[PDB]
């Protein structure tokens, strides 16, 4: 299976995953050279993000990041078709750097990036069928930067103790997934770009939020210690760390902006 | 038939060469993170530098960057074994974006980089041999920003065009090639990497100097516009640009600097 380090990280997936070495990739390097305002992106609408408390959510390490499953009446409003969420999940570095996000603005990484996953549910049945077809999936980005304590994010951190390994598999309460948004989500950078995990697909429309959040300091610590990427009884344990792609050549394109200030 | 760009670019280096999948991958972003003093760096003294004018150097399109060939007599004193030059090259952009570095600083990407390529004398008959062997190659890296006119770069940039397409060949004067290292040549960094092109071997004890060279906009120009990865004859040209291989994790790697600060 594909990792972020050693012998199957991410320059070696392109040999089982051809997609992740081909055209649209993510992430990128969001820099003023590239940059351009367009009037024609107006506010996301987020629809059905106030999850029952009635209900749970499956939260699982899939050894790859820690995972929270959404269901399909949750959906964002305002693009060409669409776009009901599957999944929300997490990437991040380590605490001896602390710098984990897959997008970078101005060359800067951010301590962890939120990827909160949506498929095109007029044009397909599920994520999976969409994950490699036309104008599959959108995904929101929201960067995520150490300051006050967050008690929003801690509705899914307070479950990571029980999702330590891979494989396994807790259930969260519902919750307004909203409160995960930054200020003024009005303000993104949007391009068409790629799953930044394999198979890589290039069937992703990307929203990145320009605001940050904040976490608190032990927030970000539990985050990166919190999880490995083996099974329980693996006699060889590895931290889940440091799961984000390197950003990826982005050249005679454009990353538009909703915003110009 | 490696590129720097689409389908046989960077992500699918490791299909055929398996080490640009493996461990020590250069280059790499130089931030504080990763970085730590170490007092034992001392400076490095150049050694037959100073290339007679009298005698000529052969410089070579290889379809790659441009490399001018160096004599052995040329070497690096201050390291654990005698390292000999064995050639010279560039990496840079394209004249709509002249930030082509390999190695980037807290983020950020230079106009160009420049390699001073040398191999352990005192060990092996020849880089080729060394190149495959542990710490067999220290390769120099000067960072290069977009500034004034360089008179000394411009003793290579001014043959450019004898080597316009790949497989061509033309002789440069001797010069003094410490002229194209900046100041301050006791602050550099120093780490243990690899190749930054195919076959990625891990095997360069990198020295990247602190402290860029500038060259003029014209000249970052003129090396952006001179070159072509192809043969003379070719019917589907492509332009030498974009030369600069993405930056790699580095984690549990340190670089040690040997400047405080
Ligand atoms: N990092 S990312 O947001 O690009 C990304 C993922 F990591 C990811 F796992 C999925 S996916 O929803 O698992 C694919 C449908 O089965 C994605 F669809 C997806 F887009
Ligand atoms: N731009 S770089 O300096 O790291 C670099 C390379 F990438 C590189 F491949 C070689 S190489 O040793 O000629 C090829 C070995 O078979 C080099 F010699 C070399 F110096
Ligand atoms: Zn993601």
């Amino acid at each position: 299976k594909w990792t972020y380090f050693g012998p199957d990280g991410e320059n070696s997936w392109s040999k089982k995953y051809p997609s992740c070495g081909g055209l649209l990739q993510s992430p990128i390097d969001l820099h003023s050279d590239i940059l351009q305002y367009d009037a024609s992106l107006t506010p996301l609408e987020f629809q059905g993000y106030n999850l029952s408390a009635n209900k749970q959510f499956l939260l699982t390490n899939n050894g790859h990041s820690v995972k929270l499953n959404l269901p399909s009446d949750m959906h964002i409003q305002g693009l060409q078709s669409r776009y009901s969420a599957t999944q929300l999940h997490l990437h991040w570095g380590n605490p001896n750097d602390p710098h984990g996000s897959e997008h970078t603005v101005s060359g800067q990484h951010f301590a962890a990036e939120l990827h909160i996953v949506h498929y095109n549910s007029d044009l397909y049945p599920d994520a999976s069928t969409a994950s490699n077809k036309s104008e599959g999936l959108a995904v929101l980005a929201v960067l995520i930067e150490m300051g006050s304590f967050n008690p929003s994010y801690d509705k899914i951190f307070s479950h990571l103790q029980h999702v330590k390994y891979k494989g396994q598999e807790a259930f969260v309460p519902g919750f307004n997934i909203e409160e995960l948004l930054p200020e003024r989500t009005a303000e993104y950078y949007r391009y068409r770009g790629s799953l930044t995990t394999p198979p890589c697909n290039p069937t992703v429309l990307w929203t990145v939020f320009r605001n940050p959040v904040q976490i608190s300091q032990e927030q970000l610590l539990a985050l990166e210690t919190a999880l490995y990427c083996t099974h329980m009884d693996d006699p060889s344990p590895r931290e889940m760390i440091n799961n984000f792609r390197q950003v990826q050549k982005f050249d005679e394109r454009l990353v538009y902006t909703s915003f110009s200030q």
